[PDB]
């Protein structure tokens, strides 16, 4: 028998996978790196997962043709072999890392609104530590190598060398991440009900105590109802303060005995409730609308490694099924993540107007 060809495939994924990669890549790193209206702590991510990817599609990518367009002897020196297939389970690794670092970094965004700055020495340490994982999770490669009298060497993990990194580096790069980002699905879920539960609580609780003073026949109604909204109340610690002076104002009113004075201070303190309910109604309606974006875009990248990862386990625990029908799978089904890691950031990044507007300005040369 005879197989033939296959220089078509090569050709097919340098259009379409290679090259998207690379460029892809290359515009969201100039877009943090020249736009400074993009220079956060929350993009060092960004930036972080963007270079990864572009080192799979200049070095892991084009090594990976070989084996399609050439034969099963490795055609590179040997330690290039080891070399390769270290940088390949590293920067693929990576890049499902930083997504679970991502997801977590964006769930505390939201439950913890508050901390800021600190936050530029904080990213740093969170990718150094998903660096960290990555390597720990690829050192077994070129710590065992690749087996050879035959100098010819064939460059690929084998079932009997690396049957249990093959299976336990499958549940520590994807399966541990994969779990992490769906347990941070439904904390972000349960996290943006209570946030939007707990308006819906304060709304009530001064919309109820405000018709309280406007129907007030006495000095005792407004005092009393007044106390309620008293502790019921940087851009934060003056938030609050404006209403718990007009709160004190307008107690001080209740405490002379003005009842019409303390009505009216009341109802011109509701132009101020609508300027702060009506800006928080937007930071949950974004908080929202970013949270849909994030998820599925998360979900489809975790959703086309999902068959390599599967296969990769399967190899390993099946006993019974075709070792050549599987690794001609291997074959195909890593080309799919490559394409996952590939345009990931771009995709993701596709969704801020920001990001968007810099990549339209990069692809025409203009650089600002
Ligand atoms: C045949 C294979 C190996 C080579 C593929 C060619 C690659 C490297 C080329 C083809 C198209 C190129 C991209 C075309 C557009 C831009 C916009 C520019 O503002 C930044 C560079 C960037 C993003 C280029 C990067 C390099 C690029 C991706
Ligand atoms: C030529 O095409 C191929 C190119 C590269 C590879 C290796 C593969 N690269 C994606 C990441 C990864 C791989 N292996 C791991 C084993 C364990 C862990 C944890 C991760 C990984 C294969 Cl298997 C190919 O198919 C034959
Ligand atoms: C396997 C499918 C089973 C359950 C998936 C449930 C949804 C899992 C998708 C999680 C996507 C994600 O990463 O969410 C992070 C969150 O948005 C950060 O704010």
């Amino acid at each position: 028998e005879e197989q033939g060809n296959k220089l078509h495939w090569a050709a097919l994924l340098i259009l379409m996978v290679i090259i998207p990669t690379i460029g892809g890549n290359t515009l969201v790193i100039l877009a943090v790196s020249l736009e400074k209206k993009l220079q956060y702590a929350t993009n060092y991510f960004l930036m972080s997962l963007a270079v990864a990817d572009l080192l799979v599609g200049l070095f892991v990518m084009p090594i990976a043709l070989l084996t399609i367009m050439f034969e099963a002897m490795w055609p590179l020196p040997l330690v290039l072999c080891p070399a390769w297939l270290f940088l390949d389970v590293l920067f693929s690794t990576a890049s499902i890392w930083h997504l679970c670092a991502i997801s977590v970094d964006r769930y505390i965004a939201i439950k913890k609104p508050i901390q800021a700055n600190n936050s530029r020495a904080t990213a740093f340490i969170k990718i150094t530590v998903v660096w960290l994982i990555s390597i720990g999770i690829a050192i077994p490669v070129p710590i065992k190598g690749i087996e050879t009298n035959p100098n010819n060497i064939t460059c690929v993990l084998t079932k009997e060398r690396f049957g249990d990194f093959m299976l336990f580096g499958s549940l520590a790069a994807f399966f541990t991440p994969l779990a992490i980002m769906i347990v941070t699905y439904f904390l972000t879920i349960h996290a943006l009900q209570k946030k939007a539960a707990d308006l819906e609580d304060n709304w009530e609780t001064l919309n109820d105590n405000l018709k309280v003073i406007e129907k007030a026949d006495n000095a005792a109604q407004v005092k009393d109802a007044l106390t309620k909204m008293r502790a019921a109340a940087k851009d934060f610690r003056h938030g609050f303060d404006i209403l718990v002076g007009q709160i004190d104002d307008a107690l001080k009113l209740a405490n002379e005995g003005k009842v019409k004075e303390a009505q009216a201070a009341a109802e011109q303190l509701k132009t101020t409730r609508n300027a702060y309910i009506q800006k928080y109604l937007q930071t949950i309606s974004n908080e929202q609308r970013a949270s849909k974006v994030l998820g599925i875009v998360f979900f489809l990248f975790l959703l086309m490694w999902c068959p390599f990862f599967i296969t990769n386990i399967t190899l390993v625990l099946c006993d019974s099924c075709n070792q050549t029908t599987l690794q001609m799978l291997l074959e195909i089904f890593v080309w799919i993540g490559y394409v996952s890691s590939g345009v990931n950031p771009l995709v993701y990044t596709l969704f801020n107007k920001t990001f968007r507007d810099a990549f339209g300005r990069y692809i025409t040369c203009n650089y600002r």
